[PDB]
């Protein structure tokens, strides 16, 4: 109960800094030459995609998260783990997931109480333990 804050906050930016307001500029035809890259490959020959490489994903003691990965809440709900360990609100452990897409609760934010910057409709706190990864379930179908 001593390891806490050391300093004074985190003081690392991102880069760009400049900008103070949203828009989308863009209303000409045909500006650069730039061309994408491709994904795909040729299929004439039959056969398509390769399929091999697979992994075993052991189950192991989860009892634990680490910030900036991808999980799966309550097994379906892809999302980044952005905060992890107690909030100001409820004792206990939490962990503050951004979902991908708007079927949230909170947005990061418990009775003004910032932990993790994101999207509305995203940001919500649940425990570890109830996260998993990738999705998985029976052997139905």
């Amino acid at each position: 109960g001593s390891s806490g804050s050391s300093g004074m906050s985190m003081l690392k930016p991102s880069g760009l800094k400049a900008p103070t307001k949203i828009l989308k500029p863009g209303s000409t035809a045909l500006k650069t030459p730039t061309a994408v890259v491709a994904p795909v490959e040729k299929t004439i020959s039959s056969e398509k995609a390769s399929s091999t490489p697979s992994s075993e994903t052991q189950e192991e003691f989860v009892d634990d998260f680490r910030v900036g990965e991808r999980v799966w809440v309550n097994g379906n709900k892809p999302g980044f783990i952005q905060f992890l360990g107690e909030t100001q609100f409820a004792p206990g452990q939490w962990a503050g997931i951004v979902l991908d897409e708007p079927i949230g609760k909170n947005d990061g934010s418990v009775a003004g109480v910032r932990y993790f910057q994101c999207e509305p409709l995203k940001g919500i706190f649940t425990r570890p333990s109830k996260l998993t990864r990738k999705v998985s379930g029976p052997s139905s179908g």
